[PDB]
């Protein structure tokens, strides 16, 4: 759910 949009 942080960056980059994918990792968690």
């Amino acid at each position: 759910g942080y960056f980059p949009v994918g990792v968690d």
